[PDB]
């Protein structure tokens, strides 16, 4: 009995939570009630299996049971069987479900609902998140949950809750989005590029983190870790949760052989331990490490070793190079690893290999500088424009690159691209690259997945499937779409009403930003000079209308003077 197995392992509290998440993530439209209903029914069934490990259908696989249970509330998918049925669902998850924005009632109402029924108050939380982020790292979602409970449990019994909860709640919403994003990259990697790619990323990323660990140790870690995520990303939430626990345990027992900063982590509860380990800082770099050139360019056995086990060899190369370069971004390490491979491949076929692959490191110099120069520039610019304006600059720049993309997606992607500035730039040269380019991999992955739902630009398609690690270079390379045909104005699109006044300060810029896009799609060839001169104008249109007697018509009048002058520039 599989259900029973996992149950004993996770216990009832986690088993129930993990199953509610799986249901919310599969059928994101169905109400809270129905999932709560199916979860209970299923959990009860599990209880009868722990006892009689041969009762009803305790023999069957998790998918079958889970599949049949949802199929009692859904159709084509449920028409299929075992494998096809499950893949079906996986292919229907929606990365941008059309759900109602989620608004939070007054502090008073939340504390009452929380104190009254606690289990419910949290289950609903899990439900609203798992349905909006169908790829949220399941185990980690339970961690946030405990943190969300501690927030209320503490703030609801204080002097000023609004002051105590609201903040902690914001910190959580953001980090929850961050978390969702990274995990979406891992799944995208695994699903669109294979496990080979995911492994490569794991090696470099972990070798940087555990410089002292041995190659055969990291290799072990990477193998398990791969499994964990392979499972979560495919929907096998229970086992993912289990395996992840195992991996946390192991890493803790064997600290000494892995890292010296894992102390703090292993002295805490499960959910907090796991989260702690995955985010630990890089251990100090071992003192006397030889030069790479020795065993990788100078040696005369290279090609031989490469031919014997190309995988273990390149893997070792990556580990070696990463471990001594925590200043390099994971994607940069992989680019290098890829250049070395292409070199051996052609060089090992020549007359005198040694001579051909002798100057490989000169190939590396250009690749290492490209990122450094780009980071240096854009942060210089960030420092001078500030976040909002910088976001607007990235807005104009990306709309000229891929004009077909939907205004909503452009606005979202460009806004996030701007945040990178604020997160990284403040770091010293030494840690800028990992921060900057790894974040950029996440944000552009967002653009890719949203776009794959409804492909309108071949340029985005090419850049998203050609290479995972070169996505950024691909995009930076693009300048302006020379074949794009300018759109034709629409009154409705540029009609500013008074309803923009009730909207928060942010919801405003967001409006002015959506207008900036619409304009660019209209005058691709326009210039940054003109655009600015026009933007500032829109600012005026809001201050006036919004504060000028009973005017819901100002929007049409002041708006007329707007489009008039707009059509002019
Ligand atoms: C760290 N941060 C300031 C950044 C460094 C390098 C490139 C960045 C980019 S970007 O998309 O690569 N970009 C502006 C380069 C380009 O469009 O060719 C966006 C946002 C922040 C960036």
């Amino acid at each position: 009995s599989e259900v029973a197995h996992r149950f004993k392992d996770l216990g009832e509290e986690n088993f129930k939570a993990l199953v509610l998440i799986a249901f919310a993530q599969y059928l994101q439209q169905c109400p809270f009630e129905d999932h709560v209903k199916l979860v209970n029914e299923v959990t009860e069934f599990a209880k009868t299996c722990v006892a009689d490990e041969s009762a009803e259908n305790c023999d069957k696989s998790l998918h079958t049971l889970f599949g049949d249970k949802l199929c009692t509330v859904a159709a084509d998918c449920c028409a299929k069987q075992e494998p096809e049925r499950n893949e079906c669902f996986l292919q229907h998850k929606d990365d941008n479900p059309n759900l109602p924005r989620l608004v939070r009632p007054e502090v008073d109402v939340m504390c009452t609902a929380f104190h009254d029924n606690e289990e419910t108050f949290l289950k609903k939380y899990l439900y609203e998140i798992a349905r909006r982020h169908p790829y949220f790292y399941a185990p980690e979602l339970l961690f946030f949950a405990k943190r969300y409970k501690a927030a209320f449990t503490e703030c609801c019994q204080a002097a000023d809750k609004a002051a105590c909860l609201l903040p902690k709640l914001d910190e959580l919403r953001d980090e929850g989005k961050a978390s969702s994003a990274k995990q979406r990259l891992k799944c995208a990697s695994l699903q669109k590029f294979g496990e080979r790619a995911f492994k490569a990323w794991a090696v470099a990323r972990l070798s940087q983190r555990f410089p002292k660990a041995e190659f055969a140790e990291v290799s072990k870690l990477v193998t398990d870790l791969t499994k964990v995520h392979t499972e979560c990303c495919h929907g096998d939430l229970l086992e993912c949760a289990d395996d992840r626990a195992d991996l946390a345990k192991y890493i803790c027992e064997n600290q000494d052989s892995i890292s010296s900063k894992l102390k703090e982590c292993c002295e805490k509860p499960l959910l907090e331990k796991s989260h702690c380990i995955a985010e630990v800082e890089n251990d100090e770099m071992p003192a006397d490490l030889p030069s790479l050139a020795a065993d990788f360019v100078e040696s005369k056995d290279v090609c031989k070793n490469y031919a014997e086990a190309k995988d273990v060899f390149l893997g070792m190369f990556l580990y070696e190079y990463a471990r001594r370069h925590p200043d390099y971004s994971v994607v940069l390490l992989l680019r290098l690893a890829k250049t070395y491979e292409t070199t051996l491949e052609k060089c090992c076929a020549a007359a005198d290999p040694h001579e051909c692959y002798a100057k490989v490191f000169d190939e590396f110099k250009p690749l290492v500088e490209e990122p450094q120069n780009l980071i240096k520039q854009n942060c210089e610019l960030f420092e001078q424009l500030g976040e909002y304006k910088f976001q607007n600059a990235l807005l104009v720049r990306y709309t000229k690159k891929v004009p077909q993309v939907s205004t909503p997606t452009l606005v979202e992607v460009s806004r996030n691209l701007g945040k990178v500035g604020s997160k990284c730039c403040k770091h010293p040269e030494a840690k800028r690259m990992p921060c900057a380019e790894d974040y950029l991999s996440v944000v552009l992955n967002q653009l890719c997945v949203l776009h794959e739902k409804t492909p309108v630009s071949d340029r985005v398609t090419k850049c998203c499937t050609e290479s995972l690690v070169n996505r950024r270079p691909c995009f930076s390379a693009l300048e302006v779409d020379e074949t794009y045909v300018p759109k034709e104005f629409n009154a409705e699109t540029f009609t500013f009403h008074a309803d923009i006044c009730t909207l928060s300060e942010k919801e405003r810029q967001i409006k002015k930003q959506t207008a900036l896009v619409e304009l660019v799609k209209h005058k691709p060839k326009a210039t940054k000079e003109q655009l600015k001169a026009v933007m500032d104008d829109f600012a005026a249109f809001v201050e006036k209308c919004c504060k000028a007697d009973d005017k819901e018509t100002c929007f049409a009048e002041e708006g007329k003077k707007l489009v008039a002058a707009s059509q002019a520039a």
